[PDB]
C-alpha cells in the first residue's frame, strides 16, 4: 500500500485547508457556529482564501450558486450545525434542480454525541438526501481527504450539483496519528457504442437539409462548449436557438441565432424546430415550457424520422435523461462539448442553406416578437427598461453578467435583453427561487471582479432576501441591483422605501417615477461606482 | 346518519380545508402565496373568518407561527406553496421539533399525476422534513383531505407537542368532492380510561408520593409544565403544600413566580449557582416537564449527591425519554399538569433548615457612569419598565450572549412570557416569534431582546409587523465591537474574538421599513430612551450600543 505522511501532525482544519487548496478552491462563502469552529477558524485566518460573509446562511447558499454559474468552478459553502445547516436546505434544493455545483460543509455534534439529541443536532444526510447527489458524514480525521476530493469530483461530473459533507467537531479538531493512502489524497466497454453514436449522428447531420440547433445548459459545462459549438453552427451552417439556461451559449447578434426557444421564445425560433427534418438536442432536458403538448412537438423531425432521414439526436450526459420525455433517433452519451469536439472533423462543411435561412428570415420579420409599446405621459412598461439598460450597458464595453428574482420580470429579462456571451445569465429555472437575485449577483461578482454584474429583480422577491444589502458593502461588489416595482386573490404586500433601504444599508439609491427621467437614471445607475439600487416605479402586472 | 357525511358534497378542497380549519379552532394562518398552494390559499385568504398574516420570507411565517403557539397555546398553522416555498420553513420545522412546538404545517404541491417527474417547483418535502416533524403525509384525494388534517392536529397537539406536516397536490385541492366520506375521518380526534390503566399509574402515583413526603426536596421543573393551562397553578399549590424549592430549565422560566421565596430560578451552567448547589444539596429531585439537557448536567456524573442514595422522580409524557439519559428512581408517566392533581391529596402539608442552608448559599452570590453600557442593565432596566407599565409582557430573544442574559435578568412571573429557541437556537427567531406572540395576545406589552447579528438574520419581517399592525418593541443590543468567534481567552477573562459582521443603520432601516427607530450611545439617556421604547405606539427599534468586553 502507498502510504502517505505530509498530514501527519495536522488538524483536521489544516487539512481541510490543504485540500481546498489541491482543488483549486480560492473562494468559500460560510457563516461562523460551535461546531465548525475548528475549520472556520482555519479558512478565515487563511490569506489563500477569500471567506465571503453573508447575513443568513441561505445568502452564503445563492452567493456560491451565482459563484459557480459565473465562473465555471464549483460552490463552496461552511456553515455550522442545525440551523446553520437547515438554512441551506433551499440553496442546496435550487442547486439540484439547475445542475449547479456546489460543495455544502456542515459542522456537526461530536460523533460520540451522534443520536442522543444533543443541541443543534439534526439528521443533515437525512435532510438533504433528496437534494443533493451525494451526501457522507466524516467519521474520522483520516477519512477527511477522501470525502473531500469524492464530494468534489461527484459535484463536478455528470450532471453538476450539490453535495453535502457533514462534519463533526471532534473529527476536525483532531490532529491526524496515522499515515493515511497517498490516492485518498489526490483529486479525482460502450467506449465503442459512443463513438458508434458519434459517427451515426454526424451521419444524421450531413444528411440534414433543415437542422436546427436546440442548446441548453449542458453546453455551459465545460469552457469550449460555446466555441465549439458556433464551430459546428459555422461549419454545417445550421441554425441555433437556446433554452432559458442556455442564454449566452450563442451570440444572439449572430446571423444564424434564433434566439431563445419555447412558449415564451421567438415565433421564429418555433417554427423552425416545427419545420426541422433534424433537431440536434446540446445539453437540454426537453422541459415541457419548450416542447409544449410533447406528442405534437417536432412533426416534421418526426416524419424524418419515420422516413429514415432525420429526427431527434440528443447529446446527454445522463442516461436517466435519455429517451425521457421524446424517443431519440441517436444518443450520444457523455459530455457534450468532448463529443462535439470528437464529431466535428467528421461534419461535412455546406457552404449554404439559402432556402432554409430564407424561410426563417422570413418568418423573422413576420412575426417580429414584439411587447405592448408605451403611450406617451404614461407608465413605464418594465420591458421598456429591460431593452434600454441592455444597450446602456452594452455601451459601457464591459462584460455584464445579469441575475434575476422570480417572477414576471425573469421572462421579461430573458426575452428582451440580448444575450451575446457564455456565463452571463444567471437566474433560477428548474426551483424558481425568489430572493435569488441579490445573493446570486453578489457571488458572481466575487467570481468576476471587473464584471458589471446587474440583478434584474421583482419587488416580491428582493424583499425575500434583502438584508444581504449590507452583505454587498461588506464584501466590497459594487453589485447594480434594478427592482422592477409594479406594486400599486391579489395579495397586496407592503414594500419598504427602497431607497432609504439602500441608503441604511451603505449603498446609493436611485428611484424612476417617470418616463422623462429613465433615461438619464439607466445611464447614473450603470456608472455608479460601488453598490446601488434603482428602483423604477412600473406599470402594474 | 352517523355513518357517511354528506355536507362537504359539492365543495371544492379548499373549501373543504377552509371548513376543516374551523372545526379545529383555527383563527389565525400565516403563510405566503405560490402557484401550487393557491387553490388553499385563495380560499383562506378570502375568508373573513381568518386572520391571514403575510410574512416577506416563509422562514418568517415559520417562527411567527412559533411564536403564535407558544403565546396562545394553540397549535401554529402554515400555508406555503410548493418547492422554495416548502424547503424556505425546514428551519421553522426543526426548531419546532427540537422545542416541542405544535405547528401544522401546510405545503402546496406539484399535481399527483407529476409526481417524480422532476416537474418544476417539484420537491420530495416528505423526506426532507421526515426528521423534523412527529409525522407527515401527502394527500392523495380530495376525499381524503378532512381525515389526514384532524390526524395532523391531533398529532401536533398531543404527547410531547410537535411540527407535522401535510403535502398537498394541486389537482387534491382543486377538486370538488363528488362521493360522501365517513364521518369519522371529518370529525375532530379530540379528547376516557380502564380500571387496568388507572392502576397502573395511580400505582407509581403513591409510590412517587410516598418517596416524596418522608424525605426533606427540591423541584426541577421544565417547559413540560406549560404544556397545561393549569399547570402552573398546581405547581405553585405543590411547593406550598410541603415547602419545596423551585428552579426552572430555561424553557420553564415564567412556569413559577420568580417573587416567591422558594424559587431557586434557573438551573443549568449558564444558571444561578443557588440552583446548581441545591440539586445537589438535595435528596431527591423531583423532575417536571424537563429532560435533563446535558447543558443543565454536564458532569451527569457528578448530578445529585445527596439525591443519590435515598432515592429522583420524573413527571414525563414520553416514555422514550425516561431513563434515556439520567437514571431515575420512579416514573410518573403522562401528563405532569394531570398526574400532579392526582397526587394533591396525598401531600402532606407543612421545612426551615432547608432554606436557611440556601438562603446563605444564594446570599452569597456594574457600571460606572461614564464608561460603556452593560447589558445585564440595559435588561434589567426595561424589566422594571416593563413591569411599571402594569400591562402582560411577553418576551422572545434572538440566540446568543443576549439570550442568556435575558433569561438571567428579567424577573420571571407569568407563564408563556419567554419565548426563546433554546432546542436548536435558531439565529433570527426572535422578530418573526414576537409579530406572531403578538398576534396571540394583541393587548400584551410584546419586546424582542434581541442581537445585532440575529438580527440581521430576518430584519427582512420588519415590514411585515408594520403590515400586521403588530406593535412588537424591537430591542437591539449591539456589541458589534466583539466578533461573534472566540479565538482564545483569559482564565481569571478577557475574550480575544473575530469576524465581525457589517451591520447597516438600524434606525434608518426601520424608518426605511416604517416604523420608529430610537437609539442609545451613552448612559446618561438609557433610562429616558427605555421609557419612550415601551411608550410608543405602534412598533418600534431601539438600538443601544453596548460594550464589547461584556
Ligand atoms: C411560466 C414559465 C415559462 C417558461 N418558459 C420557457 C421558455 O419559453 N423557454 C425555455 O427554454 N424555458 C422556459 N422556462 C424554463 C423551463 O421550465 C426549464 O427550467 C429550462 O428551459 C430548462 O433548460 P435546460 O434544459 O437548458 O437546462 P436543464 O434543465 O439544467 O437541463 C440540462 C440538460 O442537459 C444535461 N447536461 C448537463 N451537463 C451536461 C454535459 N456536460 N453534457 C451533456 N448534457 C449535459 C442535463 O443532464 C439535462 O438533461 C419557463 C419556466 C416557467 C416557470
Ligand atoms: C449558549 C446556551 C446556554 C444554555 N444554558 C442553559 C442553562 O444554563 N440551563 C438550562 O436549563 N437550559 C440552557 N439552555 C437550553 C437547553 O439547551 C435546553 O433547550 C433546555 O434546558 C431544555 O429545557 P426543558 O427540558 O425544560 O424543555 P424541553 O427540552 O422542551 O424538554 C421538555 C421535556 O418535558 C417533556 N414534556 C413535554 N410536555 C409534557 C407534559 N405535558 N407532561 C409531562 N412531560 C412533558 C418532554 O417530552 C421533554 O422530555 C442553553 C442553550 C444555549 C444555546
Ligand atoms: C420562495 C418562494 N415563494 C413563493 C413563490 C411563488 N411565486 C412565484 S412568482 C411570485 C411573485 C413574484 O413577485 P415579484 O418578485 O414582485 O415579481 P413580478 O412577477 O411582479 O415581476 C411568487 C409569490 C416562489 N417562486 N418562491
Ligand atoms: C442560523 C444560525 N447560524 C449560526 C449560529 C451560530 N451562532 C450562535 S450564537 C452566534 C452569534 C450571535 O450574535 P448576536 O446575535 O449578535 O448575539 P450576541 O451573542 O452578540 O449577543 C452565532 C453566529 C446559529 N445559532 N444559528
Ligand atoms: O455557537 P453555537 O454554534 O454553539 O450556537
Ligand atoms: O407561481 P409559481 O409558484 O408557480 O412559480
Ligand atoms: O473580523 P475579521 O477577523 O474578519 O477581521
Ligand atoms: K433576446
Ligand atoms: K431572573
Ligand atoms: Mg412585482
Ligand atoms: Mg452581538
Amino acid at each position: 500500500p502507498d502510504m502517505d505522511t505530509s498530514f501527519v501532525g495536522l488538524t483536521g482544519g489544516q487539512i481541510f485547508n490543504e485540500m481546498m487548496s489541491r482543488q483549486n478552491v480560492d473562494t468559500v462563502f460560510g457563516y461562523p457556529g460551535g461546531a465548525i469552529l475548528p475549520v472556520y477558524d482555519a479558512i478565515h485566518n487563511s490569506d489563500k482564501f477569500n471567506f465571503v460573509l453573508p447575513k443568513h446562511e441561505q445568502g452564503a447558499g445563492h452567493m456560491a450558486e451565482g459563484y459557480a454559474r459565473a465562473s465555471g468552478k464549483p460552490g463552496v459553502v461552511l456553515v455550522t450545525s442545525g440551523p446553520g445547516a437547515t438554512n441551506v436546505v433551499t440553496p442546496m434544493a435550487d442547486a439540484f434542480a439547475d445542475g449547479i455545483p456546489m460543495v455544502v460543509f456542515t459542522g456537526q455534534v461530536p460523533t460520540s454525541a451522534i443520536g442522543t439529541d444533543a443541541f443543534q443536532e439534526a439528521d443533515v444526510v437525512g435532510i438533504s438526501r433528496s437534494c443533493t447527489k451525494w451526501n457522507v458524514m466524516v467519521k474520522s480525521v483520516e477519512e477527511l481527504p477522501l470525502r473531500i476530493n469524492e464530494a468534489f469530483e461527484i459535484a463536478t461530473s455528470g450532471r453538476p450539483g450539490p453535495v453535502l459533507v457533514d462534519l463533526p467537531k471532534d473529527v476536525t479538531a483532531a490532529i491526524l496519528r496515522n499515515p493515511i493512502p497517498t490516492k485518498t489524497t489526490l483529486p479525482s466497454a460502450q467506449d465503442e457504442f459512443v463513438m458508434q453514436s458519434i459517427n451515426k449522428a454526424a451521419d444524421l447531420i450531413n444528411l440534414a437539409k433543415k437542422p436546427v440547433l436546440y442548446v441548453g445548459a449542458g453546453i455551459l459545462n465545460h469552457a469550449d462548449g460555446p466555441r465549439l459549438l458556433k464551430e459546428l453552427s459555422d461549419r454545417a451552417q445550421i441554425p441555433v436557438t437556446t433554452t432559458l439556461q442556455g442564454l449566452g451559449s450563442f451570440d444572439q447578434e449572430d446571423p444564424k441565432s434564433l434566439d431563445m426557444l419555447g412558449m415564451h421564445g421567438c415565433a421564429t425560433a418555433n417554427l423552425a424546430v416545427q419545420n426541422a427534418d433534424l433537431i440536434i438536442a446540446v445539453g437540454a432536458r426537453f422541459d415541457d415550457r419548450v416542447t409544449g403538448n410533447i406528442s405534437k412537438f417536432a412533426p416534421e423531425a418526426r416524419r424524418a424520422a419515420a422516413e429514415g432521414r432525420g429526427g431527434i439526436i440528443h447529446f446527454e450526459v445522463s442516461p436517466k435523461n435519455i429517451n425521457k420525455v421524446v424517443q431519440t433517433q441517436i444518443a450520444v452519451e457523455g459530455d457534450a462539448t468532448t463529443n462535439l469536439g470528437k464529431m466535428m472533423s467528421k461534419i461535412f462543411p455546406v457552404k449554404e442553406r439559402s432556402e432554409w435561412f430564407a424561410q426563417i428570415n422570413k418568418w423573422k420579420k413576420e412575426y417580429p416578437y414584439a411587447y405592448m409599446e408605451e403611450t406617451p405621459g404614461s407608465k413605464i412598461k418594465p420591458q421598456t427598461v429591460i431593452k434600454k439598460l441592455s444597450k446602456v450597458a452594452n455601451d459601457t464595453g464591459r462584460h455584464v453578467i445579469v441575475t434575476t428574482g422570480v417572477g414576471q420580470h425573469q421572462m421579461w429579462a430573458a426575452q428582451h435583453w440580448t444575450w451575446r456571451n457564455p456565463h452571463t445569465f444567471i437566474t433560477s429555472g428548474g426551483l424558481g427561487t425568489m430572493g435569488y437575485g441579490l445573493p446570486a449577483a453578489i457571488g458572481a461578482q466575487v467570481a468576476k471582479p471587473e464584471s458589471l454584474v446587474i440583478d434584474i429583480d421583482g419587488d416580491a422577491s428582493f424583499n425575500m432576501t434583502l438584508t444581504e444589502l449590507s452583505s454587498a458593502v461588506q464584501a466590497g461588489t459594487p453589485v447594480k441591483i434594478l427592482i422592477l416595482n409594479n406594486e400599486e386573490s391579489h395579495t397586496h404586500q407592503l414594500n419598504p422605501d427602497f431607497i432609504k433601504l439602500a441608503e441604511a444599508m451603505g449603498l446609493k439609491g436611485l428611484r424612476v417615477k417617470k418616463q422623462e427621467e429613465l433615461d438619464a437614471k439607466l445611464k447614473e445607475f450603470v456608472s455608479t461606482k460601488g453598490p446601488v439600487l434603482l428602483e423604477v416605479e412600473v406599470d402594474k402586472k
